[PDB]
């Protein structure tokens, strides 16, 4: 992120402080949690809508001391009242603009959200988990406002959960207690305080909808593969992400040992003593170190990130993950809850500056062997059957006679998020009894209205609906401001909360009272389709035949020989 960014956001953060603070009440109101009583906050949005606000409500016992990467324990009970007027501190993580360390181990909290805390009705609650790779993000109002939410009668709730080597060291040996995962299994904490808690806000318990963004949309799908949360909730919406996705999980066992050298640790590698090292080690330092620990072979196999979701190597009480998401859709309970999948119509333009930064990337287009999925590649990638495999890739994606930056970024749509989405609907469709999925595509483009990502992306000026995008349509952020109501931004914020909302309540995101959707007939999708239809969301509503597909199916076409393996 260039200096004058850094600048216009340092201003950006300063203002947003004072606007909260004019959009903050003098009503203050108390709750009641199955801990203890809770102080929240009425607050206004710029629409004047107003909504009670609770933040900083712990889920867990704070992380730290003997219980850093731990499995998170139920938090200490409290007389009297807790003040959630303020949020807390996020998971420890490299700020994605300023490039500093930033967070605390204290960061298990969870906000909730609603206009009105003695309903006539219990309400659909909603939960957000935020994406990020599971390396950076919060649930600061900041960039998760609920004022748009907030405009209909719902509860909506954001959690955090613990990020990075904080959230994700695994290590083999079974005597110390951390097999990984911890980051989903706060997850699991917060959706069980969830049920537990949130008919105190006027929610209905048995009306529980997650969903969630890029590792948020993996997250979403972990909770609705693992035993741990079975019954929790009855409705889960994918956004770009899924857990086969090849970003969503990685066998990171050996890599407390090189994070551990890189924060001077003298002994050998064995797991007991790698661990004392760590538990002592300052956590803003393991996490500024997490960027070097990936090492060159790794690097050359394209892993993005040393820790993150993992396969747990033993079984645990609090075990998340005990085999490879792909072997748990075969028994997952999710798989009988309403779905709803989507991704934006130019995900890979993400990936912008990067190219950018190294334009010699379009060099992998030439043969596209190392986009073939590594269980069908040989391990040097020089086979026959491996360069015929990368060539239906790149007849797929090479419009023209040279590559181009734009065909690594539709690439990059296909390989990230199109393709691992086609994959889980088919496997899905083995383990399910008919229980719907309905699709979408996000395909709303503006400049006038934007997000914090388009920063980090470099994204100024830069025409596409590119992942992350569709944020600025459900959630209020310091960048935002108030639109027109007759403003094509202003009705895209009413008919994506708007169909969230229907989607939460019913499991149908179908409904006639939105604007533009009268005339609209989404079916789920079935397992005799042979191309998938969704709802495109531009300045209309429309559905489609998902544009995508023939590129989808040139990719499955590389398991024409393969088909076990699809």
């Amino acid at each position: 992120v260039s200096l004058m960014e850094k600048l216009k956001w340092k201003i950006k953060c300063i203002e947003n402080k004072f606007l909260n603070y004019r959009l903050t009440t003098n009503e203050t109101v108390v709750a009641e949690t199955e801990y203890g009583k809770v102080k929240g906050v009425k607050r206004l949005t710029v629409y004047d809508d107003s909504y009670y606000s609770f933040e900083g409500i712990p889920y867990a016992q704070p992380p730290v001391g003997e219980l850093r990467f731990k499995a998170p324990q139920r938090p200490t009970p409290w007389d009297g009242v807790r003040d959630c007027c303020n949020h807390k501190d996020k998971s420890v993580q490299v700020d994605f603009i300023t490039g500093k360390v930033c967070g605390s181990e204290d960061c298990l909290y969870l906000s909730v959200y609603t206009n009105n805390l003695n309903p006539e009705t219990k309400r659909p609650v909603l939960v957000y988990i935020h994406g990020g790779d599971f390396i950076i993000g919060e649930n600061h109002r900041d960039m998760y406002g609920p004022d748009y939410f907030i405009k209909k009668d719902v509860v909506l709730i954001n959690i955090q959960y613990r990020l990075g080597a904080l959230g994700f060291l695994s290590l083999n040996s079974e005597d110390l207690n951390v097999p990984g995962n911890a980051g989903l299994k706060d997850q699991v904490m917060a959706l069980r305080w969830i049920k537990n808690n949130c008919a105190n806000f006027g929610g209905n318990p048995d009306n529980i909808t997650v969903f969630g963004e890029s590792a948020g949309a993996a997250s979403t799908h972990y909770m609705m593969l693992t035993e741990q949360t079975r019954g929790l909730f009855h409705r889960g919406i994918l956004m770009s992400g899924n857990a086969i996705c090849p970003w969503a999980n990685t066998q990171c066992q050996h890599r407390a040992f090189t994070l551990a050298k890189l924060a001077g640790y003298k002994g050998e590698d064995n797991d007991k003593d790698v661990l004392e090292f760590l538990m002592k080690a300052k956590p803003q330092d393991l996490i500024k170190l997490e960027e070097k620990v990936l090492t060159l072979e790794e690097r050359t196999n394209k892993v993005m990130f040393p820790f993150g979701p993992t396969v747990e190597p033993y079984q645990t009480a609090d075990c998340v993950l005990p085999k490879h998401p792909r072997e748990m859709v075969k028994t997952a309970w999710g798989n009988s809850i309403p779905t709803m999948m989507g991704n934006t119509s130019y995900e890979g333009l993400f990936f912008t500056s990067i190219l950018k930064q190294m334009p010699m990337l379009v060099k992998e287009l030439e043969t596209c062997v190392n986009f073939v999925p590594s269980e069908l590649a040989d391990a040097e990638r020089t086979a026959p059957e491996t360069l015929e495999m990368g060539a239906k890739i790149k007849k797929a994606h090479v419009t023209g006679e040279t590559p181009t930056a734009d065909n690594f970024m539709d690439l990059c749509s296909h390989i990230y998020f199109w393709f691992p989405m086609h994959r889980l609907l088919q496997l899905r469709f083995y383990h399910t009894s008919g229980t719907p999925v309905y699709l979408y595509r996000f395909d709303f483009d503006s400049e006038d209205l934007i997000n914090p990502y388009r920063i980090m992306r470099s994204g100024r000026g830069v025409k596409g609906v590119s992942h992350a995008d569709e944020l600025t349509y459900f959630f209020w952020n310091q960048l935002a401001k108030r639109m027109p109501k007759e403003s094509r931004e202003y009705k895209t914020i009413e008919r994506m909360t708007g169909i969230w909302i229907q989607f939460a309540t019913t499991g149908n995101p179908y409904s006639n009272e939105i604007e533009g959707m009268e005339n609209v007939s989404w079916d789920p999708i079935k397992k005799s389709d042979e191309v998938y239809k969704c709802l495109n969301i531009s300045d209309e509503l429309k559905m489609i035949d998902v544009p995508e597909m023939d590129k989808i199916k040139q990719w499955e076409s590389m398991f024409e020989k393969h088909r076990d393996l699809f």
